[PDB]
């Protein structure tokens, strides 16, 4: 076939009942994140590609750099809360992978302030039991599904994205055969 289970996505033993229709994992300290948000769009070109009635999901991860690591899911449950993912991804990835300015909270915070959110408004929603349950409902969803590395992809709940098993030599063709591979899978 031209679509194989173990080769642009491989198939969980456990599938997870409920699950995100596409359910997306990262981290801000994971290089191929980095690239998968700023060079190849990955998530954008998904959508672009899914059919109408199919929302996406995406989540950050505690595993990679410790308790910055942890301060960094908390801020992404923040941006969730306000709907600021499209100002904050960017600047996040760049103060801890490129500039190396984000070594605190505090400084996880101040790139939300420049983006435009108010420093009331943000440690508001910092300290809120909202953004607590949203931090639970990202552990929840990487505990489900046995998540050790990232970037990460996830078909309801019961396929995951191979891009291992795809070409790379030219980063366009590789989008698309991501993008193509989970529309597929999503009508599955």
């Amino acid at each position: 076939a031209q679509y194989e289970d173990g080769k642009q996505y491989t198939t969980l033993e456990k599938p997870v009942a409920g699950a995100p229709q596409v359910l997306e994992f990262f981290s801000f300290f994971c290089p191929h994140c980095y690239q998968f948000e700023e060079v190849l769009h990955i998530s954008d070109n998904v959508k672009k590609k899914l059919p109408e009635g199919v929302k996406m999901t995406k989540y950050h991860v505690n595993f990679m750099g410790g308790d910055l690591g942890k301060d960094l899911t908390q801020a992404w449950a923040v941006a969730m809360a306000l709907g600021v993912e499209d100002k904050v991804t960017v600047p996040l990835f760049e103060g801890v992978q490129k500039t190396q300015t984000i070594r605190s909270a505090s400084d996880i915070r101040d790139v939300f302030i420049n983006a435009g959110i108010k420093g009331e408004e943000y440690d508001a929603a910092w300290n809120s039991f909202v953004v607590k349950s949203l931090v639970a409902q990202q552990e929840k969803a990487a505990a489900d599904v046995q998540l050790r590395g990232v970037p990460a992809m996830f078909v309801n709940g019961k396929y995951q994205l191979n891009p291992q098993g795809m070409d790379t030599s030219n980063m366009d063709v590789f989008v698309q055969q991501y993008a193509d591979t989970v529309k597929y899978l999503s009508e599955k």
